[PDB]
């Protein structure tokens, strides 16, 4: 299957730990999950979500992990979201390995470290707008 | 939780209030944000922001709470600058600490004290460049 790279489970205990930036987007290149691109954000976790709009390539799959501002005493370090921009228009050989590779990050990562996976196929799905949207139908 | 010390939050509303000083570095001690330097600067916004280079130490995290000539109508003030030097050396246990707290100084200032929270893990983040670098990724 595919795995997490060794350079993007580094940087996620590194964020996770220090709390020093906001989110990792990752993508599936070569037999691994690699960091594409990683936001700074602010200390405002309601505007920062807005930040994944400018990260993400319309038709192409990516995964946002995006740290929350709740605490997780087991990793002393914080819960996060999975963001999983799987667009309907993507093939259905990348949609499959993009769905079916989401699992890998809670398995690898640990149990306690997602508290939500989101899983959307446009823009609008995330944001801020998007979120709140997630949270009414949970 | 982390609280700003009664110090910190006096010098802060009387530097908003009269504008006598620009800008006061913080530091956690304990479980309080505390006043680690003043500096009265000048008339001169643009050339103050060189004078934080003068109190930042290396690999030392700290914050400045940096006063614009920008008026704030709400507190009959001034907006503010956060300036987070959170350096990658620094432990994960400190990084973690002033990474969490950054949202202590609105909820305790007020919301529309800050203008940017700008946060910095080298030097050349900060100062007249650093800022200039800030304002042109927005």
């Amino acid at each position: 299957a595919i795995e997490l790279s060794t350079d993007l489970i580094n940087k996620f205990k590194d964020m996770n730990s220090s709390g020093n930036g906001r989110f990792i987007q990752a993508t599936i290149v070569d037999e691994t999950i690699n960091i594409k691109a990683i936001e700074q954000g602010t200390s405002d976790f309601d505007a920062d979500l807005d930040l994944v709009l400018k990260y993400l390539v319309e038709g192409e799959p990516s995964y946002i992990l995006f740290r929350t501002e709740t605490r997780d005493d087991i990793t002393n370090g914080y819960k996060w979201l999975l963001l999983a921009y799987i667009p309907d228009r993507a093939k259905v050989r990348m949609k499959m390995l993009y769905s079916s590779t989401k699992a890998r990050f809670r398995t690898t990562l640990g149990g306690s470290t997602f508290l939500y996976e989101i899983h959307g196929t446009v823009f609008s799905d995330f944001g801020k707008s998007g979120y709140e949207a997630f949270l009414r139908h949970e």
